[PDB]
RNA sequence: AGCACCGUGGCGCAGUGGAAGCGCGAUGGGCUCAUAACCCAUAGGACGUUGGAUCGAAACCAACCGGUGCUACCA
RNA sequence: AGGGGGGAGUACGUUCGCAAGAGUGAAACUUAAAGAAAUUGACGGAAUGGCACCACAAGACGUGGAGCGUGCGGUUUAAUUUGACUCAACACGGGGAACUUUACCAGAUCCGGACAGGGUGAGGAUUGACAGAUUGAGUGUUCUUUCUCGAUCCCCUGAAUGGUGGUGCAUGGCCGCUUUUGGUCGGUGGAGUGAUUUGUUUGGUUGAUUCCGUCAACGGACGAGAUCCAAGCUGCCCAGUAGGAUUCA
RNA sequence: UCCUUGUUUUGCGCAAGGUGAGAUUUUGGGCAACAGCAGGUCUGUGAUGCUCCUCAAUGUUCUGGGCGACACGCGCACUACAAUGUCAGUGAGAACAAGAAAAACGACUCUUGUCGGACCUACUUGAUCAAAAGAGUGGGAAAACCCCGGAAUCACGUAGACCCACUUGGGACCGAGUAUUGCAAUUAUUGGUCGCGCAACGAGGAAUGUCUCGUAGGCGCAGCUCAUCAAACUGUGCCGAUUACGUCC
């Protein structure tokens, strides 16, 4: 047994801690609304949902430069 | 400068012709609750050097060398 | 004749004695004990008696010489984690460890920081991650990127917690050893003014404070003994998981 | 108990013999007082006082790699194997032992609240050609299976080989090939056959260990630990003596 007290080789860049990367008003950036035609409001989306039972509700996919992705079932439809 | 004695294991020594030993040591064990005390096993020798005598020796003879004592005192 | 112990039977004076000495006989100063008897311990180059295959006799089998496995000491290493050292350390810590176990070394990760008093709008504070890069790591650790989610998770002090960290000379429990030897204690009675003693003693006997005899002791409690477990023999019990006998082919 | 009416004090008992399955603590264990040690253990525990450490931790880390009782001139402790011709050594044939060990782990298929398999071992095959391995089937929850438990020591009128030599006595070291265990066997993990034996060692100094009858010594098996590996420990069986049964040095 026995023991001592000291830990420091150190003196590098240590890791930052992961911290949430915020999007604000996330729903309104997905759902798009239009000029009003015929008194009826036309709702479109820039986000399309993944076809798996788990994602079958409302749960949308993603959009990167070179890939499309689903954060719910961790999937890739590649671009 | 002669005379005398001595030279053998790390150190001190034994050994009068059939020719490597002892006491202190060193090193490693054992006895003891430990230490002294005391046992045992290991390694360690051109027997000063050279010639001679001798069937044959380290032992006797000679030559030289070294050490110590005694007497010498060097135009 | 004596009036605490020393100083001292010394000093001075004097009488006696040939001499050696004898008689008489202080003080200054110093000290808190000196001394007497009895009892219980301890000790003895005093006396006497008992007991042990961890003691010896007799004599069987080894170790100590070699070659291995394992432990310990020491040396070396980044680390070779560590307890234990005469008998009661050293094939011991159920310790024959590939990882785990694991204390030790190099490196990275996670909150298992409860409890919210102090901060966080619908986005909140928040969780998880494909791909690329970092990296020992096709480890979202972290970043880029975007998506995905309890709002306790998150941010700051106080506090809590966990630890094979320290102290076994803080401590409990358990174990070892003293010690496998036969030992330990009180009541009432007896003896002494009592510290005490008898009982628990001289003797014989037994592994045994085990008994007997003598006897101012008597009667108890623990240890010993007994009660418990296994082995040898046997009764009753029992067989379609035990095993024999006879008959016939 | 009985007897010797021996011995002893009539006593406590003792010796020899008898009786008997067994003859004197019948045999071997477990338990075990009073007073203690500054023995060991904080590495047994949600057994703990006070302290140390706490988010870049001494916590957690079943994370990756190394180290551990493992690393190598040397001392010491315990173990195992030998130096062979008293089974002695390689080959063959015969007989023959007992304590003990195994069963459930949320997956599976069963219906409506539950079957089978993860543990042993037999037989058969593999085997129209080494071992080790492989595969299919069956039994046992243990006095049913394994199991008539074919242990080794041992025995042989087996006309077996061998012959006194470091030899065919002993193997230590050392190279190549292969299969199994496991997530991972590299510092060879364990088996299993070839080569290495020309490496030691020829009964062992001073000293020293514990033993009195089913004992000493020789020999083998199981349990323990546990994916794998026991020269260890715990337990059971076989073969089975010599000497003493006394003393205090």
């Amino acid at each position: 047994k026995g023991k001592k007290k000291k830990k420091k080789v150190f003196t590098k860049p240590k890791k930052p801690i992961h911290r949430h990367k915020l999007e604000k008003m996330r729903a309104l950036k997905y759902f798009k609304v239009t000029e009003n035609d015929d008194g009826s409001f036309k709702v479109e989306r820039t986000r399309d949902e993944c076809p798996n039972p788990v994602c079958g509700a409302g749960v949308f996919m993603a959009q990167h430069k070179d890939r499309k992705y689903c954060g719910k079932c961790h999937l890739t439809y590649a671009a």
